[PDB]
C-alpha cells in the first residue's frame, strides 16, 4: 500500500531521528569517557562504543546524498531515484562498520565488561561529577541506545528489498538489486550474530489510544482521570514485587503512569460484578525521582526505589537482573528523557557556535560580495527576494543555505527579459568555479612537520558551501535543458557551450549528475495530429440541412451545433495567443495590431458575436418571436456552460446586459423561469470581480475555453502597478518579482491551452460564423445607436403603450432542445 516515495519519506524521517540518537550517544555519553584519559584508555572507550563514530559519518553522508537527490528530482521522474545513493555506498563496502559494531556490541560478555568499566576505581564518582542523572543514564539507558545501529542496519536490508520491488525506473531498480547483492556479506554476518539467544533476547528487549482504553477496561476499581487524559504512550508491562506488599503486582507502564494491579485472573466473581482481570492497587504519576537499591538479605534483590512528591517511597523487586535492567532502562529513560536532550542541545549550539564562515575572496569570486540593500531587496520561512542585481539573483538561485525549487522555475521561465541566455550560462559556470581556501595555520604547521593536515575547515567548506552550490548549479542546467530546450534550439553555440561545460566537470562527487545531464541533452536532440480517448459526438441538424449554407441563421441551425462550432472556433482563437502578445502590456500600446494580432482577433470575435446576439433580438420586432429568439440564445448559453466555454457564456451575458436588451421587460417576463435562473447564474459569475467565475474555472475539468478578459486586466495592472527596477543605495536592480507575477499569469493561461476539444468541425457552419458581420460597413457609434433606437421602437419607454408588430419568420419557432440525440 506504500509507494516507493512513501518508503523514502519514511526512511528520511527515520534516519534523521537515528542521526540524532547517534549524536546523543557521541556528544553526551561518549565524550566524557574520551575526556578522562586517565580513567579510560582508548580500548576501554572502544570496548563500549565500538565504531559509533564511523556509523555516524556514514549516516550523515547517506542522508545528505538522499536529500540532494530529492531536491534535484524534477517532475520528469515518477519518484526520486535513490537506488544509486545506496549502490555507491555499498560498492565501497561503506556498511562494513555495522558488522564490526554488531560484533562488538552483541558479544555475549558485553554488559558484564561494560559494568566493570563503570565500577572500577573512581569511575562511578567521575560519572556522577559529570552532572545529575549521568551515572544513571549511562548505566541503565546507554546499553539500550547502543543497540540502535543494529536495528537501523537490519531495517536497511528490508528497505532495499521493498524499494527494488516498488521502483518505477529500470535503472533505479538495477542499482537497488546491486546494492542488495553487495550487502549480502554484511547481512549474513549480522544475521549470525543476532540470532544467538542472548543477543536475540536483548534486541527483543529494546524493540491509536486503543490499547490505553483496552487496558483501563480490564482494570477494576479505577481512580482519577482516564489513562488518555495524562498519558500519550505505552512503555512496559511486567511483574514486580512491592517490598512490604502481599501479592506480586502486575504493572502497566505509560509515559505518564505506572499502574500497579493485582491479578484476579480466573477467580470467582459475583454476578453483575466486574469481570476485569485486574484490580487497581497503586496509580503513580510519572514526574518524580527513581533511585537504585543494592540487594539486601531482606530477600529483596534486583530492586529499585521510586520516590513520589510528598509521598512515601516505594520499593519494587524484579524476578531477575535482566528484568530489573529493563525497568530501570525505561524508568530512568523516562526520567531523564529530557535532561539528556538538554545535554545534547547545549552542546549542539556551542558546536555550531565556533564555526566562522570564511567565504572566498570577493576579488576572485564575484558571488562573494556581502548582502545589502544595494543589490537585492528581500520581501517584508525562507527569504523571499523582492529585487536584486543579476549577480545577486543568480547567487540566490544557487544559494547554499536553503532550498527553493520554486525559484528555479520562476527564474528559468522569466529571465530572458533581463538577461540573455549566453550571459546566463557564463554566470552559472562562473558560479560553479569556486576557488578552495588556503590551508589554515593548523594545516600549515602539520604540512611543515611532514605529516598529513586534518584540513578541518577545508572539508567543512566543501561540504557546506561548494557541494550544495555546485549541485544547485547543475540542477539549474538540468531543468534548463529539460524544460526550456528552445533556448538551445535557437542558439547552436549555446548548446555546444553547455555540452562542453558539463563534459569538463571532474570529480566522482558529480559524475552521477554529469552523466545524467549529458544523456538528457542527447535525448532532446534525437526527438500536430490529435488522438482521442473516445469518438466525437454526431453533428446535429435542425431546419437548415447540410450544404444549404444560404438558410443558416440563429433559429434554423441546431442550438447544440451552434454552441459546439462556436466553441471550436473560440478554442482555436484562445489557443493561438502567444505570451509575446502579453508581456510588456503591448496590447494596449500604439503598435498593438502588430504585437498582439492573435489576442485582438480573439477579442474582436467575441465582440462581434455579442453584437450579433443583440442584433438578432432587437431586429425581431414581434414580441412572441423575440421571446423565441431570447430563449434560443439562453439555450446556446446552456450548452456553452456544459462545454466549459466561459468566453461563450460571457458573450451571451454581455449581450443580455447591453443597453438595448437589458431594458426589454416585456420580453424577459415571458421567458420561462428555468431559463431566467440559468441566465442569472451565468451573470453571477462576473459579480464581485468574477469571484464565482475564478472559483468555477479552478473546479472544472478541461477541455474548456477560459474567458481571456480577466487575464488581460490582471497582466495590465501588474505591469503598470509595479516598477521595472527598484532603487537601493543608488544602484539599479531588476525587479524580478514583477516578472514572476506576469509569468504566473501566462503560466495559468498555458496550463489550459494544450487540452483539445473532442468535437467535429462542420466546415460550412464554421464559415458562417467566421463571416458574421453584424455592423456591416457602419461605424460603431452609428450601429450602437441603431440597436438602442430599435429597442425603443419595439418596447417604448413608459408611459408610452406597447405596439404590435407582424411576424418575420416563416418556419416553426419551436426549439429542438439542447439534449443530444444518439443515432449515426
Amino acid at each position: 500500500e506504500q509507494t516507493y516515495y512513501d518508503l523514502v519519506k519514511a526512511f528520511m524521517a527515520e534516519i534523521r531521528q537515528y542521526i540524532r540518537e547517534l549524536n546523543l550517544i557521541i556528544k553526551v555519553f561518549r565524550e566524557p569517557f574520551v575526556s578522562n584519559s586517565k580513567l579510560f584508555s582508548a580500548n576501554d572507550v572502544e570496548n563500549i562504543f565500538s565504531r559509533i563514530v564511523d556509523i555516524h559519518e556514514l549516516s550523515v553522508k547517506l542522508l545528505g546524498h538522499i536529500e540532494d537527490t530529492v531536491e534535484m528530482t524534477d517532475e520528469g521522474s515518477p519518484h526520486p531515484l535513490v537506488g544509486s545513493c545506496f549502490e555507491d555506498l555499498a560498492e565501497e563496502l561503506a556498511f562494513d562498520p555495522y558488522e564490526s559494531y554488531a560484533r562488538d556490541i552483541l558479544r555475549p560478555g558485553f554488559h558484564d565488561r561494560f559494568l566493570s568499566q563503570l565500577s572500577k576505581p573512581g569511575a562511578a564518582l567521575y560519572l556522577q561529577s559529570i552532572g545529575e542523572g549521568f551515572k544513571e543514564a549511562v548505566q541503565y539507558v546507554l546499553p539500550r541506545l547502543l543497540l540502535a545501529p543494529v536495528y537501523h542496519c537490519l531495517h536497511y536490508f528490508e528497505l532495499l528489498k521493498q524499494l527494488e520491488e516498488k521502483s518505477e525506473d529500470q535503472e533505479d531498480k538495477e542499482c537497488l538489486k546491486q546494492a542488495i547483492t553487495a550487502l549480502l556479506n554484511v547481512q549474513s554476518g549480522m544475521e549470525k550474530i543476532c540470532s544467538k539467544s542472548l543477543a536475540k533476547r536483548r534486541l527483543s528487549e529494546s524493540a491509536a489510544i486503543k490499547k490505553m482504553n483496552e487496558i483501563q477496561k480490564n482494570i477494576d476499581g479505577w481512580e482519577g482521570k482516564d489513562i488518555g487524559q495524562c498519558c500519550n504512550e505505552f512503555i512496559m508491562e511486567g511483574t514486580l514485587t512491592r517490598v512490604g506488599a502481599k501479592h506480586e503486582r502486575h504493572i502497566f507502564l505509560f509515559d505518564g503512569l505506572m499502574i500497579c494491579c493485582k491479578s484476579n485472573h480466573g477467580q470467582p466473581r459475583l454476578p453483575g460484578a466486574s469481570n476485569a482481570e485486574y484490580r487497581l492497587k497503586e496509580k503513580f504519576f510519572m514526574r518524580k525521582v527513581q533511585i537504585n537499591d543494592k540487594d539486601d538479605t531482606n530477600e529483596y534483590k534486583h530492586a529499585f526505589e521510586i520516590i513520589l512528591k510528598d509521598e512515601n517511597s516505594v520499593i519494587f523487586s524484579a524476578k531477575s537482573a535482566e528484568e530489573k535492567n529493563n525497568w530501570m532502562a525505561a524508568l530512568i529513560s523516562l526520567q531523564y528523557r529530557s535532561t539528556l536532550e538538554r545535554m545534547l542541545d547545549v552542546t549542539m549550539l556551542q558546536e555550531e557556535k565556533e564555526e566562522q564562515m570564511r567565504l572566498p575572496s570577493a576579488d576572485v569570486y564575484r558571488f562573494a560580495e556581502p548582502d545589502s540593500e544595494e543589490n537585492i531587496i528581500f520581501e517584508e520561512g525562507i527569504p523571499i527576494i523582492k529585487a536584486g542585481t543579476v549577480i545577486k539573483l543568480i547567487e540566490r538561485l544557487t544559494y547554499h543555505m536553503y532550498a527553493d525549487p520554486n525559484f528555479v522555475r520562476t527564474f528559468l521561465t522569466t529571465y530572458r527579459s533581463f538577461c540573455k541566455p549566453q550571459e546566463l550560462l557564463s554566470l552559472i559556470i562562473e558560479r560553479f568555479e569556486i576557488p578552495e581556501p588556503e590551508p589554515t595555520e593548523a594545516d600549515r604547521i602539520a604540512i611543515e612537520n611532514g605529516d598529513q593536515p586534518l584540513s578541518a575547515e577545508l572539508k567543512r567548506f566543501r561540504k557546506e558551501y561548494i557541494q550544495p552550490v555546485q549541485l544547485r548549479v547543475l540542477n539549474v542546467c538540468r531543468h534548463w535543458v529539460e524544460h526550456h530546450f528552445y533556448d538551445f534550439e535557437r542558439d547552436a553555440y549555446l548548446l555546444q557551450r553547455m555540452e562542453e561545460f558539463i563534459g569538463t566537470v571532474r570529480g566522482k562527487a558529480m559524475k552521477k549528475w554529469v552523466e545524467s545531464i549529458t544523456k538528457i541533452i542527447q535525448r532532446k536532440k534525437i526527438a500536430h495530429n490529435i488522438t482521442f480517448q473516445s469518438s466525437p459526438p454526431t453533428v446535429e441538424w435542425h431546419i437548415s440541412r447540410p450544404g444549404h449554407i444560404e438558410t443558416f441563421d440563429l433559429l434554423t441551425l441546431h442550438p447544440i451545433e451552434i454552441a459546439r462550432q462556436l466553441t471550436l472556433l473560440e478554442s482555436d482563437l484562445y489557443r493561438a495567443v502567444q505570451p509575446s502578445e502579453l508581456v510588456g502590456s503591448v496590447w494596449t500600446k500604439e503598435d498593438k495590431e502588430i504585437n498582439s494580432p492573435n489576442l485582438l482577433k480573439m477579442i474582436r470575435h467575441t465582440t462581434n458575436l455579442t453584437l450579433w446576439f443583440e442584433k438578432c433580438i432587437v431586429e425581431t420586432e414581434n414580441l412572441e418571436e423575440r421571446v423565441a429568439v431570447v430563449s434560443r440564445i439562453i439555450e446556446i448559453l446552456q450548452v456553452f456552460q456544459e462545454l466549459n466555454n466561459f468566453n461563450g457564456v460571457l458573450e451571451v451575458v454581455s449581450a443580455m446586459n447591453s443597453s438595448p436588451v437589458y431594458r426589454l421587460d416585456h420580453t424577459f417576463e415571458q421567458i420561462p423561469s428555468r431559463q431566467k435562473k440559468i441566465l442569472e447564474e451565468a451573470h453571477e459569475l462576473s459579480e464581485d470581480h468574477y469571484k464565482k467565475y475564478l472559483a468555477k474555472l479552478r473546479s472544472i475539468n478541461p477541455p474548456c475555453v477560459p474567458f481571456f478578459g480577466i487575464y488581460l486586466t490582471n497582466i495590465l495592472k501588474t505591469e503598470e502597478g509595479n516598477p521595472e527596477v527598484l532603487k537601493r543605495h543608488g544602484k539599479e536592480l531588476i525587479n524580478f518579482s514583477k516578472r514572476r507575477k506576469v509569468a504566473e499569469i501566462t503560466g495559468e493561461i498555458q496550463q489550459y491551452q494544450n487540452q483539445p476539444y473532442c468535437l467535429r468541425v462542420e466546415s460550412d457552419i464554421k464559415r458562417f460564423f467566421e463571416n458574421l458581420n453584424p455592423m456591416g460597413n457602419s461605424m460603431e457609434k452609428e450601429f450602437t445607436d441603431y440597436l438602442f433606437n430599435k429597442s425603443l421602437e419595439i418596447e417604448p419607454r413608459n408611459p408610452k403603450p406597447l405596439p404590435r408588430f407582424p411576424k418575420k419568420y416563416s418556419y416553426p419557432l419551436k426549439s429542438p432542445g439542447v439534449r443530444p440525440s444518439n443515432p449515426r
